[PDB]
């Protein structure tokens, strides 16, 4: 789906995220929850936050941000050879958490936003292109598994 040049770019940009996984994970979820409040309702653990400050002051939220970006980075490093790591993710988000693919679209966008916000001027046009394509691949692969399950919506 990606060329090696493009994968190269994706892992170059991920090295930025690894320098501060918690801070990046934290802003991704906050971006998600403030931009799309209905997503917050999917989490009994966080439905009590109402304000962004509140969100910002939550250590549990920073904790979950780390789990999420840890699991994505594991998949990205497989450079599309992630059937093994993705299957379990697709199955729990579909049958247990009941996360529509649209919310995966949302978080995907949130990642690109956050990268530009935290690295203004050094998140280039080529890097944005490779990252967008890798997120698309990720999402597309989940979508296939959602279809298999008939997770219709
Ligand atoms: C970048 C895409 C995502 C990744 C890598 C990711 C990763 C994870 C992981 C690894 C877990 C814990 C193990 C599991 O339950 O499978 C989890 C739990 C969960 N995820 Fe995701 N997630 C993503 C997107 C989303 C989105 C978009 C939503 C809702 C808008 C969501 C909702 C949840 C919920 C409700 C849980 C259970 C949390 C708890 O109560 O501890 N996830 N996620």
């Amino acid at each position: 789906g990606l060329s090696d040049g493009e994968w190269q770019q994706v892992l170059n940009v991920w090295g930025k995220v690894e320098a501060d996984i918690a801070g990046h994970g934290q802003e991704v979820l906050i971006r998600l929850f403030t931009g799309h409040p209905e997503t917050l309702e999917k989490f009994d653990k966080f439905k009590h936050l109402k304000t962004e400050a509140e969100m910002k002051a939550s250590e549990d939220l920073k904790k979950h941000g780390t789990v999420v970006l840890t699991a994505l980075g594991g998949i990205l490093k497989k450079k599309g050879h992630h059937e093994a790591e993705l299957k379990p993710l697709a199955q729990s988000h579909a049958t247990k958490h009941k996360i529509p693919i649209k919310y995966l679209e949302f978080i995907s966008d949130a990642i690109i936003h956050v990268l530009h916000s935290k690295h203004p001027g050094d998140f280039g046009a080529d890097a944005q292109g490779a990252m967008t394509k890798a997120l698309e691949l990720f999402r597309n692969d989940i979508a296939a598994k959602y279809k298999e399950l008939g997770f219709q919506g």
